[PDB]
Protein backbone atom coordinates (compact mmCIF):
# COMPACT_ATOMS: atom_id res chain seq x y z
CA UNK A 1 0.00 0.00 0.00
CA UNK A 2 1.27 3.88 -0.66
CA UNK A 3 1.29 6.40 1.98
CA UNK A 4 1.82 9.20 3.62
CA UNK A 5 5.39 10.43 3.45
CA UNK A 6 7.53 11.28 6.49
CA UNK A 7 7.61 14.56 7.44
CA UNK A 8 10.43 16.36 5.94
CA UNK A 9 14.02 15.72 7.52
CA UNK A 10 16.83 18.08 8.49
CA UNK A 11 14.39 21.51 7.85
CA UNK A 12 17.12 24.05 8.25
CA UNK A 13 16.72 28.13 7.49
CA UNK A 14 18.69 31.23 7.63
CA UNK A 15 18.48 34.77 6.45
CA UNK A 16 21.39 36.32 3.79
CA UNK A 17 19.08 39.84 3.39
CA UNK A 18 16.60 41.65 5.60
CA UNK A 19 13.32 41.26 3.98
CA UNK A 20 14.58 37.85 2.41
CA UNK A 21 14.85 34.11 3.84
CA UNK A 22 16.66 31.43 2.59
CA UNK A 23 15.33 27.72 3.52
CA UNK A 24 17.00 24.55 3.15
CA UNK A 25 15.72 20.79 4.33
CA UNK A 26 16.22 17.26 3.59
CA UNK A 27 14.02 14.60 1.62
CA UNK A 28 11.96 12.21 3.82
CA UNK A 29 12.84 9.07 6.07
CA UNK A 30 10.62 7.24 4.27
CA UNK A 31 9.01 9.34 1.13
CA UNK A 32 6.83 5.95 0.58
CA UNK A 33 6.40 6.99 -2.77
CA UNK A 34 8.09 9.44 -5.36
CA UNK A 35 7.57 12.55 -3.53
CA UNK A 36 5.59 15.50 -5.84
CA UNK A 37 6.49 18.26 -4.15
CA UNK A 38 7.23 20.14 -0.63
CA UNK A 39 4.86 22.64 0.88
CA UNK A 40 6.24 25.66 2.73
CA UNK A 41 4.19 28.07 4.40
CA UNK A 42 4.92 30.91 6.62
CA UNK A 43 3.17 33.67 8.81
CA UNK A 44 3.70 36.22 10.44
CA UNK A 45 4.22 35.83 14.16
CA UNK A 46 3.65 38.53 16.62
CA UNK A 47 6.01 39.60 18.82
CA UNK A 48 6.13 38.16 22.07
CA UNK A 49 3.21 38.75 24.46
CA UNK A 50 3.78 41.25 27.01
CA UNK A 51 6.98 42.82 26.41
CA UNK A 52 5.14 45.65 24.61
CA UNK A 53 3.67 47.59 28.03
CA UNK A 54 6.45 47.20 30.03
CA UNK A 55 9.16 50.17 30.52
CA UNK A 56 12.42 48.23 30.14
CA UNK A 57 14.62 51.33 29.90
CA UNK A 58 18.28 -14.79 26.88
CA UNK A 59 15.17 -12.41 25.23
CA UNK A 60 12.20 -14.09 23.42
CA UNK A 61 9.85 -11.37 23.02
CA UNK A 62 9.51 -11.81 19.35
CA UNK A 63 7.33 -15.04 19.96
CA UNK A 64 5.48 -12.57 22.33
CA UNK A 65 5.21 -10.39 19.04
CA UNK A 66 4.31 -13.09 17.26
CA UNK A 67 1.19 -13.49 19.70
CA UNK A 68 -0.06 -10.39 18.10
CA UNK A 69 0.57 -10.81 14.58
CA UNK A 70 -1.37 -14.01 14.17
CA UNK A 71 -4.47 -12.75 15.62
CA UNK A 72 -3.95 -9.98 12.96
CA UNK A 73 -3.51 -12.66 10.12
CA UNK A 74 -6.64 -13.42 10.47
CA UNK A 75 -7.91 -10.43 9.08
CA UNK A 76 -6.58 -9.06 6.17
CA UNK A 77 -5.72 -4.57 5.87
CA UNK A 78 -6.64 -3.59 2.29
CA UNK A 79 -6.59 0.30 1.22
CA UNK A 80 -8.53 0.36 -1.85
CA UNK A 81 -3.34 35.50 13.59
CA UNK A 82 -1.23 37.64 11.02
CA UNK A 83 -1.73 36.04 7.27
CA UNK A 84 0.02 33.21 6.01
CA UNK A 85 1.99 33.15 2.55
CA UNK A 86 2.38 30.57 0.80
CA UNK A 87 4.62 28.15 -1.80
CA UNK A 88 4.98 25.11 -3.04
CA UNK A 89 8.08 23.24 -3.91
CA UNK A 90 8.95 22.36 -7.32
CA UNK A 91 12.16 20.22 -7.29
CA UNK A 92 14.95 21.25 -4.24
CA UNK A 93 14.73 20.98 -1.12
CA UNK A 94 15.70 24.63 -0.61
CA UNK A 95 13.47 27.80 -1.44
CA UNK A 96 13.78 31.64 -1.19
CA UNK A 97 11.15 34.07 0.53
CA UNK A 98 11.04 37.69 0.54
CA UNK A 99 9.35 41.09 0.63
CA UNK A 100 9.19 39.84 4.96
CA UNK A 101 9.31 42.18 7.51
CA UNK A 102 12.92 43.19 8.48
CA UNK A 103 13.32 41.45 11.94
CA UNK A 104 10.08 40.30 12.64
CA UNK A 105 10.14 36.46 13.40
CA UNK A 106 8.11 34.25 10.99
CA UNK A 107 6.88 30.64 11.59
CA UNK A 108 7.64 28.10 8.74
CA UNK A 109 5.61 24.72 8.28
CA UNK A 110 7.43 22.56 5.66
CA UNK A 111 5.06 19.17 4.72
CA UNK A 112 6.23 16.92 2.37
CA UNK A 113 4.25 15.61 -0.72
CA UNK A 114 4.41 12.51 -2.54
CA UNK A 115 2.59 10.72 -5.93
CA UNK A 116 -0.25 9.45 -4.07
CA UNK A 117 -0.95 12.95 -1.59
CA UNK A 118 -3.31 14.14 -4.15
CA UNK A 119 -5.17 10.64 -2.94
CA UNK A 120 -3.47 10.16 0.16
CA UNK A 121 -3.04 13.73 1.41
CA UNK A 122 0.44 15.32 1.67
CA UNK A 123 2.42 14.72 5.19
CA UNK A 124 2.28 15.99 7.88
CA UNK A 125 5.25 19.20 8.44
CA UNK A 126 8.41 19.45 9.90
CA UNK A 127 9.15 22.76 10.70
CA UNK A 128 11.53 25.07 11.79
CA UNK A 129 11.65 29.10 13.31
CA UNK A 130 14.21 31.84 11.86
CA UNK A 131 14.10 35.80 12.12
CA UNK A 132 14.70 37.98 9.09
CA UNK A 133 18.29 40.50 8.67
CA UNK A 134 16.94 43.49 10.38
CA UNK A 135 16.17 46.71 7.78
CA UNK A 136 19.27 47.77 7.36
CA UNK B 1 -22.34 -12.51 37.80
CA UNK B 2 -19.42 -14.24 37.72
CA UNK B 3 -18.74 -14.54 33.79
CA UNK B 4 -16.05 -16.41 32.23
CA UNK B 5 -15.06 -19.15 31.42
CA UNK B 6 -12.75 -17.02 29.17
CA UNK B 7 -13.39 -13.76 27.38
CA UNK B 8 -12.29 -12.96 23.75
CA UNK B 9 -13.89 -9.46 22.34
CA UNK B 10 -12.97 -8.27 19.34
CA UNK B 11 -14.21 -6.25 16.23
CA UNK B 12 -17.14 -4.02 17.62
CA UNK B 13 -18.22 -2.56 20.37
CA UNK B 14 -21.50 -3.53 20.02
CA UNK B 15 -20.40 -6.89 21.20
CA UNK B 16 -18.22 -5.35 24.21
CA UNK B 17 -21.94 -5.18 25.97
CA UNK B 18 -21.49 -8.38 27.02
CA UNK B 19 -20.33 -6.95 30.23
CA UNK B 20 -23.88 -5.01 30.85
CA UNK B 21 -24.11 -7.62 34.08
CA UNK B 22 -20.46 -8.75 34.75
CA UNK B 23 -18.83 -8.02 37.99
CA UNK B 24 -16.13 -10.41 38.05
CA UNK B 25 -14.52 -12.11 35.35
CA UNK B 26 -13.26 -15.76 35.60
CA UNK B 27 -10.20 -16.29 33.54
CA UNK B 28 -8.25 -13.63 30.91
CA UNK B 29 -9.46 -10.49 28.82
CA UNK B 30 -8.43 -10.36 25.17
CA UNK B 31 -9.74 -7.02 23.52
CA UNK B 32 -8.70 -7.25 19.94
CA UNK B 33 -9.38 -5.01 16.61
CA UNK B 34 -11.97 -2.78 17.87
CA UNK B 35 -12.81 0.08 15.53
CA UNK B 36 -16.00 2.32 16.59
CA UNK B 37 -18.76 4.45 14.82
CA UNK B 38 -19.04 6.51 21.70
CA UNK B 39 -18.65 6.81 25.43
CA UNK B 40 -18.98 3.34 27.85
CA UNK B 41 -18.97 2.60 31.55
CA UNK B 42 -18.78 -1.02 33.21
CA UNK B 43 -18.46 -0.20 36.62
CA UNK B 44 -19.77 -3.43 37.83
CA UNK B 45 -16.24 -5.09 36.58
CA UNK B 46 -14.12 -4.78 39.56
CA UNK B 47 -11.92 -7.61 39.56
CA UNK B 48 -9.79 -9.55 37.49
CA UNK B 49 -8.28 -12.57 38.20
CA UNK B 50 -5.27 -13.24 35.56
CA UNK B 51 -4.21 -10.76 33.02
CA UNK B 52 -6.12 -8.01 31.00
CA UNK B 53 -5.17 -7.66 27.76
CA UNK B 54 -6.18 -4.74 24.89
CA UNK B 55 -4.69 -4.49 21.19
CA UNK B 56 -5.68 -1.93 18.72
CA UNK B 57 -8.76 -0.82 20.23
CA UNK B 58 -9.18 2.24 18.71
CA UNK B 59 -11.62 4.84 19.94
CA UNK B 60 -11.17 4.90 23.56
CA UNK B 61 -9.57 8.48 24.31
CA UNK B 62 -9.18 6.99 28.31
CA UNK B 63 -9.44 4.11 30.26
CA UNK B 64 -11.61 5.72 32.79
CA UNK B 65 -14.32 6.22 30.47
CA UNK B 66 -14.95 2.62 30.52
CA UNK B 67 -13.54 1.04 33.87
CA UNK B 68 -13.58 3.49 36.57
CA UNK B 69 -14.31 0.72 39.12
CA UNK B 70 -12.24 -2.15 38.32
CA UNK B 71 -10.16 -1.80 41.10
CA UNK B 72 -7.92 -5.30 41.34
CA UNK B 73 -6.32 -7.37 38.75
CA UNK B 74 -4.61 -10.69 40.34
CA UNK B 75 -3.20 -11.99 37.73
CA UNK B 76 -2.78 -15.37 39.03
CA UNK B 77 -1.61 -16.32 35.46
CA UNK B 78 0.59 -14.08 33.49
CA UNK B 79 0.76 -13.32 30.15
CA UNK B 80 4.65 -14.12 29.82
CA UNK B 81 4.92 -13.42 33.41
CA UNK B 82 2.81 -9.98 32.08
CA UNK B 83 -0.67 -9.22 34.42
CA UNK B 84 -1.13 -6.20 31.74
CA UNK B 85 -0.65 -5.34 28.36
CA UNK B 86 -1.93 -1.86 26.52
CA UNK B 87 -0.46 -2.37 22.55
CA UNK B 88 -0.65 -0.08 20.03
CA UNK B 89 -3.96 1.77 21.69
CA UNK B 90 -3.54 4.64 19.00
CA UNK B 91 -6.13 7.79 20.25
CA UNK B 92 -5.79 6.69 24.11
CA UNK B 93 -4.57 9.70 26.19
CA UNK B 94 -4.89 8.71 29.52
CA UNK B 95 -5.20 6.13 32.33
CA UNK B 96 -8.27 7.81 33.85
CA UNK B 97 -8.79 4.25 35.98
CA UNK B 98 -8.73 5.74 39.34
CA UNK B 99 -10.59 2.94 41.35
CA UNK B 100 -7.39 0.71 40.84
CA UNK B 101 -5.85 -0.33 44.12
CA UNK B 102 -3.64 -3.27 42.99
CA UNK B 103 -2.55 -5.67 40.55
CA UNK B 104 -1.21 -8.70 42.80
CA UNK B 105 0.80 -10.64 40.66
CA UNK B 106 2.68 -9.86 36.98
CA UNK B 107 4.61 -6.92 35.58
CA UNK B 108 3.04 -4.22 33.00
CA UNK B 109 4.55 -4.40 29.44
CA UNK B 110 3.02 -0.91 27.46
CA UNK B 111 3.78 -0.09 23.75
CA UNK B 112 3.24 1.84 21.31
CA UNK B 113 0.36 3.88 23.01
CA UNK B 114 1.58 6.88 21.09
CA UNK B 115 -1.13 9.29 22.15
CA UNK B 116 -1.21 7.88 26.24
CA UNK B 117 -0.59 11.16 28.59
CA UNK B 118 -0.19 10.20 32.16
CA UNK B 119 2.57 7.61 32.23
CA UNK B 120 5.23 7.81 34.92
CA UNK B 121 2.36 10.17 36.87
CA UNK B 122 1.57 6.73 38.72
CA UNK B 123 3.11 5.81 41.16
CA UNK B 124 3.46 1.82 40.28
CA UNK B 125 4.62 0.64 43.56
CA UNK B 126 1.92 1.79 45.29
CA UNK B 127 -0.67 -0.67 43.09
CA UNK B 128 2.29 -3.43 41.86
CA UNK B 129 5.03 -5.31 43.50
CA UNK B 130 8.25 -5.79 41.40
CA UNK B 131 7.68 -2.70 39.15
CA UNK B 132 11.18 -3.30 37.99
CA UNK B 133 9.77 -5.74 35.62
CA UNK B 134 7.80 -3.30 33.79
CA UNK B 135 8.37 -2.40 29.69
CA UNK B 136 7.34 0.60 28.80
CA UNK B 137 8.33 2.04 25.45
CA UNK B 138 7.16 3.97 22.41
CA UNK B 139 4.61 5.62 24.15
CA UNK B 140 3.93 9.20 24.02
CA UNK B 141 7.22 10.95 24.81
CA UNK B 142 6.98 12.20 27.97
CA UNK B 143 9.12 15.36 27.80
CA UNK B 144 6.70 16.05 25.05
CA UNK B 145 3.09 15.00 26.79
CA UNK B 146 4.09 16.96 29.38
CA UNK B 147 1.75 15.34 32.11
CA UNK B 148 0.34 16.80 34.17
CA UNK B 149 -1.36 16.60 38.01
CA UNK B 150 -3.56 18.69 40.22
CA UNK B 151 -2.82 20.35 43.89
CA UNK B 152 -2.95 15.92 45.65
CA UNK B 153 0.03 13.32 46.49
CA UNK B 154 3.87 12.58 45.38
CA UNK B 155 6.54 10.59 46.36
CA UNK B 156 10.01 9.63 45.64
CA UNK B 157 9.02 8.51 41.92
CA UNK B 158 12.89 6.95 41.37
CA UNK B 159 15.31 9.89 41.63
CA UNK B 160 12.76 12.59 41.75
CA UNK B 161 9.84 12.88 43.89
CA UNK B 162 6.57 13.83 41.81
CA UNK B 163 3.07 14.37 41.72
CA UNK B 164 1.40 11.23 41.17
CA UNK B 165 -1.67 11.42 38.59
CA UNK B 166 -4.26 8.90 36.97
CA UNK B 167 -5.82 11.95 34.93
CA UNK B 168 -5.77 15.74 35.28
CA UNK B 169 -8.99 15.10 37.68
CA UNK B 170 -7.99 11.79 39.56
CA UNK B 171 -4.80 10.87 41.38
CA UNK B 172 -3.48 7.42 41.92
CA UNK B 173 -5.63 7.37 45.38
CA UNK B 174 -3.80 5.71 48.22
CA UNK B 175 -4.00 4.89 52.15
CA UNK B 176 -1.88 6.42 55.50
CA UNK B 177 0.53 4.31 57.32
CA UNK B 178 -2.74 3.42 59.80
CA UNK B 179 -3.48 0.99 57.19
CA UNK B 180 -0.30 0.68 55.26
CA UNK B 181 0.05 -2.95 54.32
CA UNK B 182 -3.65 -2.86 54.71
CA UNK B 183 -6.04 -1.11 51.95
CA UNK B 184 -8.29 1.59 52.84
CA UNK B 185 -11.58 3.30 52.00
CA UNK B 186 -11.75 6.55 50.36
CA UNK B 187 -11.63 8.54 54.13
CA UNK B 188 -8.35 6.55 54.43
CA UNK B 189 -10.39 4.38 56.85
CA UNK B 190 -8.51 1.16 56.82
CA UNK B 191 -10.09 -1.81 55.35
CA UNK B 192 -10.62 -4.99 57.04
CA UNK B 193 -7.21 -7.16 57.38
CA UNK B 194 -8.60 -9.78 54.75
CA UNK B 195 -9.82 -7.39 52.55
CA UNK B 196 -8.05 -5.98 49.07
CA UNK B 197 -8.53 -2.65 47.32
CA UNK B 198 -10.97 0.04 47.93
CA UNK B 199 -13.95 -1.20 50.82
CA UNK B 200 -17.61 0.21 50.74
CA UNK B 201 -17.21 0.50 54.74
CA UNK B 202 -13.80 0.45 57.08
CA UNK B 203 -12.41 -3.00 58.64
CA UNK B 204 -14.98 -5.75 57.89
CA UNK B 205 -14.65 -8.63 55.39
CA UNK B 206 -18.24 -8.49 54.69
CA UNK B 207 -17.96 -4.67 52.95
CA UNK B 208 -15.09 -5.86 51.16
CA UNK B 209 -14.69 -4.89 47.30
CA UNK B 210 -12.07 -7.49 47.22
CA UNK B 211 -10.11 -9.94 49.28
CA UNK B 212 -6.44 -10.54 49.72
CA UNK B 213 -6.49 -14.43 49.87
CA UNK B 214 -10.07 -15.57 49.29
CA UNK B 215 -13.76 -14.78 49.47
CA UNK B 216 -16.59 -17.32 50.17
CA UNK B 217 -20.13 -16.08 51.02
CA UNK B 218 -19.63 -12.63 51.29
CA UNK B 219 -16.52 -13.13 53.58
CA UNK B 220 -12.77 -12.77 52.69
CA UNK B 221 -10.80 -15.93 54.41
CA UNK B 222 -7.21 -16.71 54.83
CA UNK B 223 -7.56 -20.39 53.98
CA UNK B 224 -10.75 -22.29 52.64
CA UNK B 225 -12.90 -24.54 55.42
CA UNK B 226 -12.31 -28.28 55.38
CA UNK B 227 -15.08 -28.94 53.25
CA UNK B 228 -14.04 -25.87 50.98
CA UNK B 229 -10.67 -26.19 48.57
CA UNK B 230 -8.73 -23.91 47.06
CA UNK B 231 -10.22 -22.76 43.37
CA UNK B 232 -8.20 -20.84 41.14
CA UNK B 233 -6.68 -18.94 43.50
CA UNK B 234 -9.19 -16.35 44.84
CA UNK B 235 -12.46 -18.61 46.20
CA UNK B 236 -13.03 -21.68 47.62
CA UNK B 237 -15.23 -24.50 46.40
CA UNK B 238 -16.45 -27.54 47.86
CA UNK B 239 -16.14 -30.77 46.94
CA UNK B 240 -19.11 -31.64 45.24
CA UNK B 241 -19.18 -28.21 43.37
CA UNK B 242 -15.50 -29.56 41.46
CA UNK B 243 -17.56 -32.86 41.41
CA UNK B 244 -19.98 -30.87 39.29
CA UNK B 245 -16.68 -29.90 37.14
CA UNK B 246 -16.18 -31.81 33.94
CA UNK B 247 -12.65 -30.26 33.00
CA UNK B 248 -12.59 -27.85 29.55
CA UNK B 249 -13.29 -30.53 26.22
CA UNK B 250 -10.08 -32.10 25.72
CA UNK B 251 -8.43 -35.77 24.39
CA UNK B 252 -7.11 -35.35 28.02
CA UNK B 253 -10.81 -33.78 29.30
CA UNK B 254 -11.51 -35.48 33.08
CA UNK B 255 -13.38 -33.68 36.35
CA UNK B 256 -11.24 -31.05 38.33
CA UNK B 257 -8.96 -33.04 41.09
CA UNK B 258 -8.19 -31.78 44.53
CA UNK B 259 -5.19 -31.73 45.90
CA UNK B 260 -2.91 -29.81 48.59
CA UNK B 261 -6.26 -28.43 49.24
CA UNK B 262 -6.67 -27.28 45.81
CA UNK B 263 -9.31 -27.79 43.24
CA UNK B 264 -6.96 -28.03 39.76
CA UNK B 265 -7.75 -29.29 35.90
CA UNK B 266 -4.94 -31.63 36.58
CA UNK B 267 -2.71 -32.82 38.94
CA UNK B 268 0.83 -31.42 39.49
CA UNK B 269 3.95 -33.23 37.75
CA UNK B 270 4.80 -36.17 40.47
CA UNK B 271 1.07 -36.70 41.02
CA UNK B 272 -1.73 -38.72 40.07
CA UNK B 273 -5.65 -39.42 40.54
CA UNK B 274 -6.49 -41.55 43.10
CA UNK B 275 -7.62 -45.28 41.56
CA UNK B 276 -10.56 -44.50 38.12
CA UNK B 277 -9.71 -41.45 37.65
CA UNK B 278 -10.68 -40.43 41.11
CA UNK B 279 -11.31 -36.53 42.54
CA UNK B 280 -8.12 -36.53 44.53
CA UNK B 281 -4.31 -36.55 43.48
CA UNK B 282 -1.71 -38.61 45.25
CA UNK B 283 1.68 -38.39 44.72
CA UNK B 284 3.32 -41.11 42.73
CA UNK B 285 6.33 -42.85 43.98
CA UNK B 286 9.35 -42.85 41.24
CA UNK B 287 8.60 -41.19 37.91
CA UNK B 288 4.99 -41.65 37.56
CA UNK B 289 3.62 -44.44 34.66
CA UNK B 290 3.09 -43.30 31.02
CA UNK B 291 41.65 -22.82 37.36
CA UNK B 292 39.86 -21.10 40.37
CA UNK B 293 39.42 -17.56 40.83
CA UNK B 294 38.25 -14.88 43.68
CA UNK B 295 34.58 -16.16 44.16
CA UNK B 296 32.15 -13.75 43.93
CA UNK B 297 30.76 -11.93 46.98
CA UNK B 298 27.89 -14.05 48.00
CA UNK B 299 24.33 -13.33 47.10
CA UNK B 300 21.11 -11.96 48.53
CA UNK B 301 22.42 -12.25 52.43
CA UNK B 302 19.67 -11.40 54.40
CA UNK B 303 19.00 -11.11 57.84
CA UNK B 304 16.74 -9.90 60.83
CA UNK B 305 15.79 -10.44 64.41
CA UNK B 306 13.14 -12.63 66.19
CA UNK B 307 14.88 -11.77 69.84
CA UNK B 308 16.99 -9.48 71.37
CA UNK B 309 20.64 -10.22 72.11
CA UNK B 310 20.50 -12.88 68.64
CA UNK B 311 19.68 -12.79 64.76
CA UNK B 312 18.71 -14.80 62.05
CA UNK B 313 20.40 -14.89 58.72
CA UNK B 314 19.81 -16.05 55.02
CA UNK B 315 21.83 -15.56 51.84
CA UNK B 316 21.73 -17.11 48.49
CA UNK B 317 25.26 -18.75 46.43
CA UNK B 318 27.37 -16.21 44.64
CA UNK B 319 26.99 -14.66 41.10
CA UNK B 320 30.43 -16.45 40.13
CA UNK B 321 30.85 -19.44 42.02
CA UNK B 322 34.26 -19.46 40.15
CA UNK B 323 34.59 -22.82 41.39
CA UNK B 324 33.40 -25.66 44.52
CA UNK B 325 31.99 -23.50 47.10
CA UNK B 326 33.24 -24.75 50.13
CA UNK B 327 31.98 -23.20 52.87
CA UNK B 328 31.27 -19.04 54.32
CA UNK B 329 33.03 -17.06 56.25
CA UNK B 330 30.87 -14.96 58.39
CA UNK B 331 32.11 -11.25 59.83
CA UNK B 332 30.17 -8.90 61.67
CA UNK B 333 30.69 -5.56 63.18
CA UNK B 334 28.93 -2.63 65.00
CA UNK B 335 27.70 0.47 62.98
CA UNK B 336 27.18 3.61 65.18
CA UNK B 337 23.89 5.10 65.49
CA UNK B 338 23.97 7.48 62.91
CA UNK B 339 26.02 10.43 62.61
CA UNK B 340 25.20 13.66 63.72
CA UNK B 341 21.14 13.27 65.40
CA UNK B 342 23.31 12.43 69.01
CA UNK B 343 23.96 15.97 69.42
CA UNK B 344 20.44 17.65 70.07
CA UNK B 345 18.07 16.79 72.26
CA UNK B 346 14.79 17.03 70.88
CA UNK B 347 12.47 17.19 74.08
CA UNK B 348 36.57 0.91 67.04
CA UNK B 349 34.22 -2.04 67.03
CA UNK B 350 35.74 -5.23 66.92
CA UNK B 351 34.95 -7.70 64.31
CA UNK B 352 33.69 -11.55 64.93
CA UNK B 353 34.46 -13.79 62.26
CA UNK B 354 33.28 -17.75 62.08
CA UNK B 355 33.44 -20.29 59.28
CA UNK B 356 30.27 -22.11 57.90
CA UNK B 357 29.86 -25.45 57.34
CA UNK B 358 27.16 -25.76 55.07
CA UNK B 359 23.36 -23.76 54.78
CA UNK B 360 23.47 -20.40 53.44
CA UNK B 361 22.01 -19.03 57.22
CA UNK B 362 23.60 -18.78 60.68
CA UNK B 363 22.49 -17.33 64.13
CA UNK B 364 24.65 -15.33 65.87
CA UNK B 365 23.95 -14.62 69.43
CA UNK B 366 24.97 -12.22 72.55
CA UNK B 367 24.45 -8.81 70.58
CA UNK B 368 23.38 -6.05 72.26
CA UNK B 369 19.51 -5.61 71.76
CA UNK B 370 18.76 -2.57 69.31
CA UNK B 371 22.41 -2.13 68.75
CA UNK B 372 22.95 -1.96 64.81
CA UNK B 373 25.03 -4.55 63.01
CA UNK B 374 27.42 -4.75 60.03
CA UNK B 375 27.74 -8.45 58.88
CA UNK B 376 30.29 -8.81 56.41
CA UNK B 377 30.47 -12.20 54.70
CA UNK B 378 33.08 -13.43 52.74
CA UNK B 379 32.94 -16.20 50.10
CA UNK B 380 35.87 -18.49 49.77
CA UNK B 381 36.32 -20.97 46.99
CA UNK B 382 38.60 -23.97 47.34
CA UNK B 383 41.11 -21.99 46.29
CA UNK B 384 40.42 -18.94 48.20
CA UNK B 385 42.94 -19.83 51.00
CA UNK B 386 45.46 -19.17 47.93
CA UNK B 387 43.53 -16.63 45.84
CA UNK B 388 42.53 -14.61 48.91
CA UNK B 389 38.91 -14.56 50.03
CA UNK B 390 35.90 -13.03 48.30
CA UNK B 391 34.96 -9.52 48.61
CA UNK B 392 32.18 -8.94 50.89
CA UNK B 393 28.14 -9.47 50.34
CA UNK B 394 26.79 -7.23 53.20
CA UNK B 395 23.92 -6.11 54.93
CA UNK B 396 23.00 -3.87 57.71
CA UNK B 397 20.68 -5.60 60.59
CA UNK B 398 19.34 -4.86 64.07
CA UNK B 399 18.64 -7.27 66.67
CA UNK B 400 15.32 -7.06 68.41
CA UNK B 401 15.18 -4.40 71.25
CA UNK B 402 15.46 -4.76 74.85
CA UNK B 403 11.61 -3.71 76.04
Amino acid sequence: NASVPSIPLDVLSASNSSSQLIVKWNPPSLPNGNLSYYIVRWQRQPQDGYLYRHNYCEKEEAEYRKVFENFLHNSIFVPREYPFFESRVDNKERTVISNLRPFTLYRIDIHSCNHEAEKLGCSASNFVFARTMPAE
